[PDB]
């Protein structure tokens, strides 16, 4: 998923 640092959005499945 998009686990970057500054994960803003909804697809935050880090």
């Amino acid at each position: 998923c998009n686990c970057s640092r500054w994960a803003r959005d909804h697809s935050r499945c880090c």
